[PDB]
């Protein structure tokens, strides 16, 4: 028993992480076969970052202004190319430790792993959720920039996320693994603002759950209501409104302690109401939405 | 910028875990050149487990009462041994993936990272603080003993924790590399209990520094306190005694953030005696106590 948040074992992903240096810039790429992905911008200059014309940028570099480095161990650049915001580096090596791997996009809500890294060299783990404004709470420090992240299947790697930038109020910013940014953000250093965010109401109903199967019952409540009535509460608190989709997929919750979506939605709607009288729920005194129903399943029996 | 509870990175130790089988009995173990480590309590059956002599049931077991699997791999037990509450497994191979490794016990207030393994497969990884009661607050199924803790440093690992069992409480109790168990538990399967916990007030402030570093600021204040003064407080609530030596090793955080300890000191007593009014610090409602003043450096500016 107990939950905590836990971040998938990085080993795999671990072996991938090089060193992508170009004039005076450093920072991380992703070595998979003969192929390294970085953020394009590792390609401007202090000056190009106000206003930087991308297409012009690549087409006035060479295979040898690209310095990659796994370990001590150079590898040689025999091409390059630009895909939407990554760029792509073609080595003369296959790494002999790629793993089993899909590039994949999340949806708000989901979760992943992040595998922070500075110089190539990986220095911590951690889970993030992708909020509805598609921006992440994380922590990354100057030459974080393309650290990735990823969740594990089955010895498969989905790469999801990688790190491009921090915005103005220390949330950050990335795209997938194809150059596609989340959310309505560009790589271009000026003050950009995320959109107004919601709670992910059917997170904090997985880690209810969560809090019931580890012997934490003091927020239940004999009460039901009906899904109607609780998306007009929602709506009241900034909480994302709950699908008939939504109740589906916490069945396997509500199968294993007894208790149906609907009542634990009543227990919901008076926490938010009343607050929490000074208790904790498996030692938190907020809401917790940063946990998938699988996330909980996985833990929890899993 | 940003400040999340962050794992090292587990690859190093997943190399290094594997499944040692003795009867119907199944958990992990630590594979370092050619031992196995893992709990003695995979020698006992269902009624052993209520009053053992592990000496006596040792004696009478051989070297092929062990299955050892390295993956598909089976490895052959050459030799067997106990080390206190640890049983080590002589094998005819030598890891190749062994890495620079200590054995270290950590002292209450200190935290390491948990690689939460099921079968000698790792599932996840998180961090954990020993609490002033020498137990911790980890996530772990049946099947989960024999997961080590461990600390990096500069590739060097230091394993300071195996997972042996969890209390009637849900919190969890192990032992370090070297058999010995940390606080007053022992490896039988009666109810046992820890002694009364106690607040890390040096990880609070440290925490604290970390939220001031990231722009978190609404706390503080222009009063200041003298230590004597402050540890009258701190045992109102429940809070170990701050020491001068304490305060010596928050020096580069107060350096960092030009507030003094005993400012900060200070700001906290009015948190314990007000609370927070409805806001939170770093994303909690509470107090967070499991985060060194290590923990802070390494992430804020490390
Ligand atoms: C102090 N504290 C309470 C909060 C303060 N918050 C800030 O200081 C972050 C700061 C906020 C900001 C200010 C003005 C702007 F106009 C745009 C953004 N943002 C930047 O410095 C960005 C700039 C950048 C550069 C390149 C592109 Cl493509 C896109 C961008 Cl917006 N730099 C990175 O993001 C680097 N790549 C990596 C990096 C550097 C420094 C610090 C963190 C990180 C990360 N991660
Ligand atoms: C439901 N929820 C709200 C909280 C309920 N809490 C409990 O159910 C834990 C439960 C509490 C307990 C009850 C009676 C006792 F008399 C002693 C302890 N404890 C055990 O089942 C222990 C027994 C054990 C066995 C061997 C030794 Cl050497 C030492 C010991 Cl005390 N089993 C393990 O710890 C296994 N090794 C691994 C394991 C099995 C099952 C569940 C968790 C874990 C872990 N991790
Ligand atoms: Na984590």
């Amino acid at each position: 028993s107990g939950f905590r948040k836990m971040a998938f074992p990085s080993g795999k992903v671990e072996g991938c992480m090089v060193q992508v240096t170009c004039g005076t810039t450093t920072l991380n790429g992703l070595w998979l076969d003969d192929v390294v992905y970085c953020p394009r911008h590792v390609i401007c200059t202090s000056e190009d970052m106000l206003n930087p014309n991308y297409e012009d940028l690549l087409i006035r570099k060479s295979n040898h202004n690209f310095l990659v480095q796994a370990g001590n161990v150079q590898l040689r650049v025999i091409g390059h190319s630009m895909q939407n915001c990554v760029l792509k580096l073609k080595v003369d090596t296959a790494n002999p430790k790629t793993p089993k791997y899909k590039f994949v996009r999340i949806q708000p809500g989901q979760t992943f792993s992040v595998l922070a890294c500075y110089n190539g060299s990986p220095s911590g783990v951690y889970q993030c959720a992708m909020r509805p404004n598609f921006t992440i709470k994380g922590s990354f420090l100057n030459g974080s920039c393309g650290s990735v992240g990823f969740n594990i299947d089955y010895d498969c790697v989905s790469f999801c996320y990688m790190h491009h930038m921090e915005l103005p109020t220390g949330v950050h910013a990335g795209t997938d693994l194809e150059g596609n940014f989340y959310g309505p953000f560009v790589d271009r250093q000026t003050a950009q603002a995320a959109g107004t965010d919601t709670t992910i109401t059917v997170n904090v109903l997985a880690w209810l759950y969560a809090a019931v199967i580890n012997g934490d019952r003091w927020f239940l409540n004999r009460f039901t209501t009906t899904l109607n009535d609780f998306n007009l509460v929602a709506m009241k608190y900034n909480y994302e409104p709950l699908t008939q989709d939504h109740v589906d997929i916490l069945g396997p919750l509500s199968a294993q302690t007894g208790i149906a979506v609907l009542d634990m939605c009543a227990s919901l709607k008076e926490l938010l109401q009343n607050g929490m009288n000074g208790r904790t729920i498996l030692g938190s005194a907020l809401l917790e939405d940063e946990f998938t129903p699988f996330d909980v399943v996985r833990q929890c029996s899993g």
